[PDB]
RNA sequence: GUACACACCGCCCGUCACACCAUGGGAGUGGGUUGCAAAAGAAGUAGGUAGCUUAACCUUCGGGAGGGCGCUUACCACUUUG
C-alpha cells in the first residue's frame, strides 16, 4: 500500500481546518466564466464528513433563494480554494440527515461553547 | 244577452311547424370573496438568560452595579394545507 500512499500523500492539502458536523462553514470555490477566474462562496451547515485521506469529502447544506441545496465537496480538490468555520454547532450525530426534513425554527442548531 | 263596431262573411283559443330573444334545470367545470381547523414565524416590542463585551456610577483597585451583543420564549405579517 506504500506506492499508493506516496502517490496520495504528495497531493494532500496541508492547511485544512478542523470542522465538525453541525458547524457552519464558508467554502470558497473557483468559478470559470470564459477567461476570468473568481471565487464564489457557499456557506451552510456541515451535515456529513467522509474521512478517507486524499478521498475525504464533506457535505454542506443551505437554503438558497427559497430552495434547499447540498454540495458534496472533495476536500483536497484544487477547485476548493478555502474553508472557514463561521459558527460551531452542537449535535450528537455524525450525520445530520434529519435536517433534510426540517426548516426554519425546527432546523436550528445550538452553538457549541468551548 | 253580448268579449261584436268595415259590426257573425264579427270575434277568438291551444298544440304543432318556422324565426328571434331573455330565463329555470343540468354530468359538472373554472374564477372572486369568505367561515372554520391547523401549519408557518421576517422585522418589531416585551419577558428570560447559558456565552461574549463594556466611556460616565461605586470600589477594599481585584472588581461590583448597570448597559450592550448574542441566544431563547410570547404575540404577529407573508405564505401553506384541508
Ligand atoms: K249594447
Ligand atoms: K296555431
Ligand atoms: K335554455
Ligand atoms: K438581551
Ligand atoms: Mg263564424
Ligand atoms: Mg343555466
Ligand atoms: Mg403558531
Ligand atoms: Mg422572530
Amino acid at each position: 500500500s506504500n506506492i499508493i500512499k506516496q502517490l496520495e500523500q504528495e497531493q494532500m492539502k496541508q492547511d485544512v481546518p478542523s470542522f465538525r458536523p453541525g458547524d457552519t462553514v464558508e467554502v470558497k470555490v473557483w468559478v470559470v466564466e470564459g477567461s476570468k477566474k473568481r471565487l464564489q462562496a457557499f456557506e451552510g451547515v456541515v451535515i456529513a464528513i467522509r474521512n478517507r485521506g486524499l478521498h475525504s469529502a464533506f457535505t454542506v447544506r443551505k437554503i438558497s433563494n427559497g430552495e434547499g441545496v447540498e454540495r458534496v465537496f472533495q476536500t483536497h480538490s484544487p477547485v476548493v480554494d478555502s474553508i472557514s468555520v463561521k459558527r460551531r454547532g452542537a449535535v450528537r450525530k455524525a450525520k445530520l440527515y434529519y435536517l433534510r426534513e426540517r426548516t426554519g425554527k425546527a432546523a436550528r442548531i445550538k452553538e457549541r461553547l468551548n
